[PDB]
């Protein structure tokens, strides 16, 4: 649940 805020990139990978 990180590319759903569009600032966790990296780790969403």
């Amino acid at each position: 649940g990180c590319c759903s805020d569009v600032r966790c990139r990296y780790r969403c990978r």
